[PDB]
């Protein structure tokens, strides 16, 4: 089966929400494209990036190192697709601005816009986490700029359940 999203909630006509693993989700799911919160070197060292560089065995960070030498570093709201290896056709690598490191918050809009590209996709909450943006402003972003189909997958009941609450006021 394709896209096999299962426990989603919907919350708009095409965004969907789960507490969950991402890695789990693309184990299970195997879905055309599965997106990264990468950094603009690819440098896959923690969170949810060295989470699924894990789940590869390490390929996607080499491959990603022959991307990075080719084409030179993203920029901060872009993206670039490479293999998804075991987890999905591919993946979506996209940066999102680190709040925490002085990136301009507006740049939350241009990382959500690249996933406008792809018809379906399994992702995490943009710039959450150590990346220090207010989750509850990236899930708003989320909602008003993606028109393709997203299925969220948040690993923490505690946030999950927060967003929730903050989308249905
Ligand atoms: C807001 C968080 C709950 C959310 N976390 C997650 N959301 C979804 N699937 C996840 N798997 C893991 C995980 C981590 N380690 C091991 N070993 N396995 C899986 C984390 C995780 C999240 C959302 C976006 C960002 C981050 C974190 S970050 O990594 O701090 C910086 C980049 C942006």
């Amino acid at each position: 089966e394709v896209n096999s999203f299962s426990g989603y909630l919907k919350l708009t006509d095409n965004v969907y929400i789960k507490n969950a693993d991402i890695v789990e989700e693309a184990k299970k799911v195997k879905p055309t494209v599965v997106v990264n919160a990468a950094n603009v070197y690819l440098k896959h060292g923690g969170g949810v990036a060295g989470a699924l560089n894990k789940a590869t065995n390490n390929a996607m960070q080499v491959e990603s190192d022959d991307y990075i030498a080719t084409n030179g570093p993203l920029k901060v709201g872009g993206s670039c697709v490479l293999s998804g290896h075991n987890l999905a056709k591919h993946c979506l690598h996209v940066v999102g601005p680190n709040v925490n490191k002085g990136e301009d918050i507006q740049l939350l809009k241009s990382a959500y816009e690249n996933f406008n590209q792809h018809e379906v996709l399994l992702a995490p909450l943009l710039s959450a986490g150590i990346f220090g943006a207010d989750p509850i402003h990236s899930l708003r972003v989320c909602v008003d700029t993606v028109r393709t189909n997203v299925y969220l997958a948040v690993f923490d009941k505690n946030l999950y359940d927060k967003l929730v609450s903050s989308f249905l006021e």
